[PDB]
């Protein structure tokens, strides 16, 4: 603690400095380390009793930070701290935007990591307690929430460090990489490449279109061909099929006949009050007075969220996965996860984020280690270690979406963005997706200059690349998109402005299949400028 800033913070409430502390408090007990690492220091530990809101840091805010949402669809963004109005919350969608929404709607929250220019302020893991950080009267507080859980036996604390150096995002990555190794994450060796129903046919899929689909993508460089929400006739009941649609089993084999990985939406820690599964299970789920929560709305239907918690619950996710490998699929996009994280009341008094990884772990188990895992609007931090690949951005559109504001709505600017604004991620964390390239030439509201900037973006950042087309409607500047897309892959990019905050972002990429690459993008203008070797 030289430094002026740092002999200024507190740790767990006490002027911070190096050493190995207790705190023995009314309703808990935390013991902890404060240690010297490469860039900064780490605080470790154990906490049992009743942690409650655990304060573990506090600091002056810095006047502009870099602020995460705890999952895929909510921003990664530089946001003015002192200017901060807390935004209406959605009774819809209401943990989407946070876990603790009472800190959302009042104060400036950001979820697992926090950076200003020079600094990071990152918790390595979130097994047991959900970390976040909160601007609270001018001042940075990390917290961690156990959600009034109650510890007999000491559990280890979600570690944080604090690192500081000027190349912000030389620590982001390093935090990053941190991350990886406190969590075994997975990355795949192998990206796959595909096709995903969804940015083109949306709810109206119909079989007779994936056919032809089908028959098409044989001309297209796809490993994977993977059916999104459509085929299944309600929320939970994900081998009941409807309209068209064969069995669950048959889809898998025609898509393997005809050559490809077959792959499957699913939200599966969601089912809708209309649901068979609801209907026969009503106690399977976790709820607030003793009755069922609503979770979040959609598709004009309450859903409610499984308890994860309950071995019933459990048999039931490995029986259905375990079911689908069987069929033959080997791709697994899984959505609609924060629904597995809700707070309330489940059978066994454990978290959330507890809860959350007891079903994520499961489905990893039940698919096996040769079938690729696809997280999607899920908690990140929990589900490094378990998933293959991660959507960390809003939903992209055919369209760039002008009068869209960054509130989560589809737009490609506003996904395209996160994918900037967390390239960190990616090779540390898992695979990052950064949802579908639309390159078609019909049916859509996208110029050239778009798809190109869209998809040579997700080229230079090593992304996941799965496109999501009619594609029939694909022609020879698509198909040429594509291919110079793949072209780009393979490197270790680097966002070198981070903190910008007017939407122009220089990226670098080393050791592509094109050598050394960089990409300066304007999201504002629509305009990119690329240069290779
Ligand atoms: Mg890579």
């Amino acid at each position: 603690p030289r430094g002026s800033h740092m002999a200024s913070m507190e740790i767990f409430g006490k002027t911070f400095r190096e050493g190995r502390f207790v705190l023995k408090e009314k309703n808990f007990t935390v013991e902890f380390a404060v240690e010297k690492i490469h860039l900064g220091w780490k605080i470790s530990g154990r906490v049992k009793g009743s942690p409650g809101r655990l304060e573990v840091l506090r600091t002056k805010a810095p006047e502009k930070v870099l602020v995460n949402n705890w999952q895929s669809w909510g921003p990664c963004r530089v946001v003015d701290a002192f200017s901060f109005k807390p935004p209406e919350i959605d009774p819809n969608w209401r943990y989407t935007a946070s876990v603790v929404p009472d800190v959302l709607e009042r104060n400036l929250q950001s979820d697992y990591f926090v950076a200003e220019e020079g600094k990071v302020y990152g918790f390595l893991s979130s097994k047991i307690a959900h970390p976040f950080f909160a601007v609270e009267d001018g001042e940075l507080v990390a917290y961690l929430e156990y959600f009034d859980v109650e510890f007999d036996d000491f559990v280890p604390l979600e570690p944080l460090v604090v690192l500081e150096d000027p190349n912000t995002p030389l620590l982001l990555e390093k935090y990053a990489e941190l991350v990886g190794m406190e969590n075994n994450a997975r990355v795949p060796k192998h990206t796959p490449t595909g096709w995903c129903s969804w940015y083109h046919y949306f709810l109206d899929l119909t079989w007779e279109e994936t056919l032809k689909n089908l028959k098409l993508a044989k001309n297209f460089p796809f490993e994977v061909f993977q059916i999104d929400d459509a085929y299944e006739k309600d929320i939970g009941d994900w081998l009941v099929t409807r309209g068209d649609f064969p069995s669950v089993e048959e889809m898998a084999k025609v898509i393997a006949e005809n050559g490809f990985i077959p792959g499957i939406w699913t939200a599966p820690f969601s089912v809708s009050e209309t649901s068979d599964v609801f209907n026969e299970h009503p106690d399977w789920v976790v709820k607030e007075n003793g009755e069922p929560k609503m979770a979040y709305r959609n598709w004009n239907k309450k859903i409610y969220a499984l308890d994860l918690s309950k071995d019933e619950v459990l048999n039931w996710l490995f029986d259905l996965f375990s079911s689908l490998r069987k069929m033959g699929y080997r791709y697994f996009k899984i959505d609609f996860l924060f629904a597995g994280a809700v707070p309330g009341e489940r059978k066994k008094n454990i978290t959330p984020i507890q809860a959350f990884r007891k079903g994520i772990e499961t489905i990893r188990k039940a698919v096996g280690e040769d079938s690729f895992i696809l997280g999607c609007g899920s908690p990140l931090l929990p589900a490094v270690g378990c998933v293959d690949g991660m959507r960390i951005g809003p939903d992209t559109a055919p369209f760039w979406g002008e009068h869209i504001e960054d509130n989560g709505a589809p737009a490609a600017r506003w996904a395209l963005r996160n994918a900037i604004t967390r390239y960190f991620m990616h090779d540390r964390f898992w695979l990052n997706d950064p949802d579908c390239l639309i390159l078609r030439e019909e049916k859509t509201d996208l110029t050239q200059k778009e798809k190109e900037l869209y998809s040579y973006t997700c080229g230079v950042l090593d992304n996941m690349i799965i496109e999501s087309d009619d594609l029939s409607l694909v022609r020879d500047h698509g198909k040429k998109v594509l291919k110079e897309t793949l072209e780009l892959l393979g490197g270790r990019p680097r966002v070198q402005n981070i903190m910008s905050e007017d939407l122009r972002y220089e990226i670098v990429s080393s050791g592509t299949l094109s050598g050394n690459v960089k990409i300066v993008v304007d999201l504002n203008s629509r305009e990119y400028h690329l240069e290779k070797e």
